[PDB]
């Protein structure tokens, strides 16, 4: 649960990564694949990677990286009231792709880490506290989810 004004620094922040969508989401994904290497094995698509220097290279890392940040801006945008966008990515992530919600804790966190990373000095802490708790709510959705369908 965010606050009016809460809400209004989770979107302001996502502008930043709205001006350049697939840098942020390739720097998210390799921070992701590079600090915790079992999420690389979840993607066929991507298993083959074995260097960061190869991530960087790729194309459809960045094309997917556009996909992931394209569903989470949506997501965001409806100051969470979000059933019906969050439901599929729900059912698709524990059902076809079994990924865990730890996973899920390890991509919100990489999303704060790429944030610092790319705007150094001007991602407050209030900005970081109400990113940090739009992600958190999104993962509690998530999770409750997960346990109506008994996935761990
Ligand atoms: C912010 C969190 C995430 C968002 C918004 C997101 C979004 C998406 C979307 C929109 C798709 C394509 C449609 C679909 O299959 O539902 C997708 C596919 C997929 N996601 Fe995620 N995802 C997230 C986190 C993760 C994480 C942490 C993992 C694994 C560590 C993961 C694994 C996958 C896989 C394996 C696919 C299928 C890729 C393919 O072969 O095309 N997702 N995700």
């Amino acid at each position: 649960g965010l606050s009016d004004g809460e809400w209004q620094q989770v979107l302001n922040v996502w502008g930043k990564v709205e001006a350049d969508i697939a840098g942020h989401g390739q720097e998210v994904l390799i921070r992701l694949f590079t600090g915790h290497p079992e999420t690389l094995e979840k993607f066929d698509k991507f298993k083959h990677l074995k260097t960061e220097a190869e991530m960087k290279a790729s194309e459809d890392l960045k094309k997917h990286g556009t996909v992931v940040l394209t569903a989470l801006g949506g997501i965001l945008k409806k100051k969470g009231h979000h059933e019906a966008e969050l439901k599929p990515l729900a059912q698709s992530h524990a059902t076809k792709h079994k990924i865990p919600i730890k996973y899920l804790e390890f991509i919100s966190d990489a999303i704060i880490h790429v944030l610092h990373s790319k705007h150094p000095g001007d991602f407050g802490a209030d900005a970081q506290g109400a990113m940090t708790k739009a992600l958190e709510l999104f993962r509690n959705d998530i999770a409750a989810k997960y346990k109506e369908l008994g996935f761990q």
